[PDB]
């Protein structure tokens, strides 16, 4: 398929924009006509080997989320049909703005101000505390899964940075991709979300639940705070380096259990703090509480979150539920 501007997909939807491809295929933007001319979103995923899995889980997913929830009051985004096509499977959605990523990226990798990180971080919240609700863990949160309901914006100079800077005009968000989403009573595969983003339970094989979305949620909100991903490697020894560095040692009973023996020497991370490897971590990562940026009470409570969410111990680390009620949201209530 070539989805040129100007072709109709099933009679009713008429292409206007492709905003996105990948080796998947492409995210299309389409008038839906029988809908009354409101615009959507069609993902088209080649029906293959490679990709036709996730797009079967995210359909069904998304159906019982919509039969729970068919108002989509909870900040998840509302699949709205979905059909065969010519060798590939459409997936229509409505249409949402950028990504939480796109927008940080498109701004030079600022960081978001800390009014809306809280709404944005609520939101994320309660959505994903909605999946807990209904036994799934979404698994792959990440900033390029959080989008914008929209990309509406003002523009100010900024004589800080020398040009002109958009500020979104409402930071309204819904959670995006479903397709690794998974139920407590299904097949956990064994390595789960993307790398950056990945728990401490799951990088050790330690069986992983919903706490691992929680940490996938700190780690979205220190993004967010900072403008970079706080664990820039794709080695995992390197990884959990990089949590020591920021957060303390890991648990020993973690270090004792996990069959990845290969990472530890004597119980500890096999990790020299002196070689090359070690003095970039020490640079590129320091503990917690110095990346704040003010020490005023709100900036403290955010990171009492973040902390709270970054728990090496899954067992022991803050819910959604219980996240809701920390009191950086007290400002919205
Ligand atoms: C269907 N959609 C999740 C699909 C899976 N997924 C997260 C991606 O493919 C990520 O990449 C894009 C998502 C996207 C639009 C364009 C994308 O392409 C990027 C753009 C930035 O430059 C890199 C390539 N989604 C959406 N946009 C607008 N409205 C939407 N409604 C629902 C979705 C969506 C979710
Ligand atoms: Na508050």
């Amino acid at each position: 398929l070539i989805c040129q501007s100007g072709d109709v997909l099933s009679a009713r939807y008429e292409i206007v924009d492709t905003l996105g491809e990948g080796a998947f295929g492409k995210v299309v933007e389409c008038i839906d006509h029988k809908a009354g001319g409101r615009h959507v979103a069609v993902k088209i995923v080649k029906n293959v080997d490679r990709y036709c899995e996730a797009a079967r889980s995210e359909i069904q997913v998304l159906e019982h989320l919509n039969t729970t929830d068919p108002n989509s009051t909870f900040r998840c985004v509302q699949m709205l049909e979905w059909f065969e096509h010519h060798g590939h499977i459409c997936i229509v959605f409505e249409l949402l703005g950028l990504s939480t990523y796109d927008f940080i990226k498109e701004n030079g990798f600022l960081p978001f101000r800390l009014d809306h990180i809280r709404k944005m971080a609520y939101q994320i919240c309660k959505s994903v505390n909605f999946l807990h609700s209904n036994k799934l863990t979404h698994t792959d949160l990440k900033p390029e899964n959080i989008l914008f309901v929209q990309s509406d914006y003002t523009e100010a100079y900024n004589p800080k940075i020398k040009r002109d800077e958009r500020t979104l005009i409402n930071p309204d968000i819904k959670v995006v991709d479903f397709g690794s989403a998974t139920y407590d009573d299904e097949h956990h595969s064994t390595l789960v979300s993307t790398r950056h983003y990945r728990a401490p339970e799951v990088i050790l094989a330690l069986g992983w639940s919903q706490p691992c979305d929680v940490w996938s949620i700190g780690c979205i909100l220190i993004e967010y705070y900072l403008g970079f991903t706080v664990f820039p490697t794709h080695d995992s020894k390197e990884h959990l380096a990089m949590m020591e560095r920021i957060l303390g040692p890991l648990p020993k009973h973690m270090i004792q259990k996990t069959r990845k023996r290969k990472y530890f020497h004597h119980d500890r991370l096999d990790w020299d703090e002196h070689s090359s490897a070690g003095r970039y971590v020490s640079r590129a990562c320091k503990p917690l509480k110095e990346f704040m940026l003010s020490q005023d009470v709100e900036h403290e409570r955010l990171f009492d979150l973040i902390q709270k969410m970054l728990e090496y111990d899954p067992a022991k680390r803050i819910t959604l539920r219980e996240a809701l009620k920390h009191p950086f949201f007290d400002l919205l209530k």
